[PDB]
């Protein structure tokens, strides 16, 4: 089966004008030779020079986060100003926003649904924490987190979906999460979506794998059935990131 | 004192499109100031690029509406240091947008504050208060808590880099009104903190921005306070009277 797999970069709170330069030239000068989509999530304000500077047809840039309208919220960005700008891919509801921001599962359902309203590709981030983890609470915590955005989209609406998952339980917390813990959790959301939404849905949605991941886990990981590519972190910011991507062959 | 340089600051807030921000752009780059004023466009992160660019005016700097202090592991968010490597000098933190909707205590605000003094930004402090502490016959202490949070993280020197501005909460969107003597009262009382507890050499040269509802027809009316230096403005900031409301600080 697999669909196309997806390799994003989340470079987060991060990056200097010289840095990232750098690597976008490494990235430029790689030859990709699979199917694949690669996404550069970079913070706001280096979006301009992201847009200008990465010319590889196999890579597309996406914003970080994003509330729904535009208005008096000082501080923020909105959808259309994102659109208007010529981003069409985010992220929404990452552990980090959802842990320090306020984003409830109702939030980021609300965010998704606007997104995929006004066109965008969207990356949605789900995953249980530690207590949640250690209490068997897995199953209903990221299903419940999956049908709040599922009550809002139309079955069409699947097709500009990613989902995310990220074992926020093994992030900062001392525990590792294994390969077969992921495709654990992967499994599980697929099966879900095959018995609620469909199975044509399923078998096309890319799920992702968000938790820790380098040049040397990355191909372990690619290789379970559930696993369509990865939401990664620290090692985005490095050149390491295209080893990532070449795991996903 | 007599009074010190004013500031004519725009908030774009959550607003704009390249199109319509290039107009504007267009048009100030094309205006004639005549006095020493510091004019601010606050864009939001997105559109830094673009109004760094094309923004050739020299009475103009741009700033950014908010900012967390440190860079790391906080998906959606910008930095101080980010800013900074991208030629950024200016930030407006602790709007009453932002410490309403988005939780920004006092001391949130103050150690953002802080931090932006460090990595030496001219910083632009909300302040005001809301309607129920307005009716309780609270502004007074409310305001003044808010501003001593924010000082109790400074030092006499850092002040150089600071700016207030005054928004009156309690009549933003309350269906209240304020009036130009409402605004020195409250400009005022702030200075006369400042000139307490900091120093009168501090208070003379602090900026104290009237944040609330400023137009074209009430900037100058609002201007001739003996204790408002100038503006952090919302909607009209967005439009051609913009440079109306710059001319008003002469």
């Amino acid at each position: 089966s697999k669909p196309q797999p997806i390799a994003a970069a989340n470079w987060k709170c991060n990056g200097s004008q010289q840095s990232l330069s750098e690597l976008i030239d490494l990235f430029n000068s790689t030859s990709i030779n699979h199917d694949v989509q690669c996404v550069v999530a970079s913070t706001f304000v280096h979006l301009a020079m992201t847009k200008e500077r990465l010319s590889h047809p196999k890579f597309v840039i996406a914003a970080q986060n994003a509330i729904a309208k535009s208005g008096a919220f000082t501080g923020e960005v909105s959808l259309p100003i994102l659109k208007d700008f010529g981003v069409n891919w985010i992220v929404l509801g990452h552990s980090e926003r959802r842990a320090y921001y306020g984003e409830t599962n109702e939030i980021v359902a609300d965010k998704v649904a606007a997104a995929v309203a006004s066109g965008f590709m969207v990356i949605a981030c789900i995953g249980e924490t530690l207590q949640e983890r250690e209490s068997g609470r897995t199953a209903v915590v990221v299903l419940t987190q999956i049908a709040a955005i599922a009550k809002k989209l139309k079955k069409a609406d699947w097709a500009k979906v990613v989902i995310a998952y990220e074992p926020v339980w093994a992030i900062g917390t001392g525990k590792v999460a294994t390969p077969q813990q992921a495709q654990e959790a992967h499994a599980l959301i697929r099966s879900w979506v095959s018995s609620k939404i469909g199975a044509d849905v399923a078998g096309e949605l890319r799920i992702l794998y968000g938790g820790s991941v380098n040049g040397k886990n990355a191909r372990t990981l690619y290789q379970q059935r559930d696993v369509n590519g990865f939401l990664v972190g620290g090692a985005s910011l490095k050149p390491e990131f295209v080893d990532i991507i070449k795991a996903t062959q």
